[PDB]
């Protein structure tokens, strides 16, 4: 069995800038969350060979994982907030698609999800 590539997290030619909102990202949003007791699974891209998980990648064709936004934000790879809360919203809706109610790694999505939405709630207006 295969893992695929990892998401993109360097492209010259993509245009990039820093907002005060991607500030806010990662020193807020991701900064909360990366710390957390529940954040380890997410940490970085499922690993369907360890994990033993086939069928992960024919399921889940878009995978995204907070160690790939942690890459993204730190190169500055985002143009706006909205693509890197679509990032976000992404990696929770992976867990949901793949998994079921009330396991383990619902319940830890869940958890981080619940914080990601009262940080974004105040998000700053862009400067
Ligand atoms: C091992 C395993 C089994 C199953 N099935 C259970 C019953 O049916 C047969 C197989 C589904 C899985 N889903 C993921 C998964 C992640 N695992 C991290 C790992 O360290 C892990 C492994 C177990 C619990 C945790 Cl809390 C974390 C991380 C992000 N998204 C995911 O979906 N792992 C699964």
């Amino acid at each position: 069995s295969m893992n695929p590539p990892p998401p993109e997290t360097s492209n010259p030619n993509k245009p990039k800038r820093q907002t005060n909102q991607l500030q806010y990202l990662l020193r807020v949003v991701l900064k909360t969350l990366w710390k957390h007791q529940f954040a380890w699974p997410f940490q970085q891209p499922v690993d369907a060979v360890k994990l033993n998980l086939p069928d992960y990648y024919k399921i889940i064709k878009t995978p995204m994982d907070m160690g790939t936004i942690k890459k993204r934000l730190e190169n500055n790879y985002y143009w706006n907030a909205q693509e890197c809360i679509q990032d976000f919203n992404t990696m929770f809706t992976n867990c949901y698609i793949y998994n079921k109610p009330g396991d383990d790694i619902v319940l830890m999505a869940e958890a981080l999800e619940k914080l990601f939405l009262q940080k974004i709630n105040e998000l700053p207006t862009e400067e």
